[PDB]
């Protein structure tokens, strides 16, 4: 038994700038969640053949200590957790599998992404099976609603439905931001539909921390593209090659952040 939740992320930008957008948006938002000796380490970011499937691997730490609440920290005697991320990033397809050496096969969180040029319109867009497909959540995340931002890490500069692109005109998003996007021609948008699949076997935590790390991806994937968004301006003019390079000076900063810095980042529920 195991939790599955497919987040539908609607965007006001083509599944092409997408691609830098989010490439260059995992490395802002990792630096903003690194310090304190919590956060991104990167070890491997390069190329990969299947054979016939071509695309980008990265396998990255995640360091968690205070970020997570009293009752996750508890699970180890040193109060703090390092999580594996293996990801094969053959976009317009994503897989990342996310791990616990500690924990073998008891846990995992793994996040399916299918990057499509329309508005969330299809029901199974990841062909799983009609049993399992019976169970699966579909939920919509609305980047401008602000009802769906917690409090704490509401800010107005990472706020669509307060911010215009100078460098393309979109925005800001206002409450039909959608309806109004299907108005006009010089209008891209794509859904990211997310498919996201967590495991936690163990004694009388199960429910409770299958339901904690559903919220807590939820949270990230409404942050995180709010603040793709919020960003347009930074990457929008961007090569793959501009963003290689980033990653890598990337590499470098998090592993000097996480040392030198005080914690940053998202507090935990």
């Amino acid at each position: 038994m195991v939790l599955l939740k497919e987040y539908r992320v609607i965007l006001p930008v083509s599944v092409d700038e997408y691609q830098v957008g989010q490439l260059y948006s995992v490395a802002e938002a990792s630096k903003n969640e690194t310090g304190g000796g919590e956060g991104v380490e990167v070890l491997v970011n390069e190329p990969y053949e299947k054979d016939g499937e071509k695309g980008q691997y990265t396998h990255k730490i995640y360091h968690l200590q205070s970020k997570v609440p009293t009752f996750v920290r508890m699970l180890a005697p040193e109060g703090a957790l390092n999580i594996h991320e293996k990801a094969w990033n053959a976009y317009p397809y994503c897989r990342t599998v996310i791990t616990n050496e500690y924990m073998k096969e008891d846990f995992l969180i793994k996040i399916e992404t299918w990057h499509k040029p329309d508005l969330g319109t299809q029901e199974n867009v990841h062909k799983l099976e009609p049993e399992a497909w019976k169970h699966v959540e579909a939920v919509y995340i609305d980047i401008a609603d602000r009802s769906q931002v917690l409090s704490k890490d509401y800010k107005a500069e990472e706020d669509p439905a307060k911010f215009k692109s100078i460098k393309t005109g979109r925005g800001p998003l206002g409450p039909n931001w959608k309806q109004e996007l299907v108005n006009q021609k010089d209008c891209p948008y794509m859904c990211a539909y997310k498919l996201v699949t967590v495991k936690f076997k163990w004694w009388g935590l199960q429910n409770k921390v299958e339901n904690f790390i559903h919220k807590q991806e939820r949270r990230l994937f409404t942050n995180f593209h709010r603040q793709l968004f919020c960003w347009l301006d930074k990457w929008v003019d961007l090569t793959m090659d501009d963003i290689r390079r980033m990653e890598e000076e990337t590499k470098r900063q998090l592993d000097e952040m996480r040392q030198k810095d005080p914690v940053k980042g998202m507090t935990a529920d």
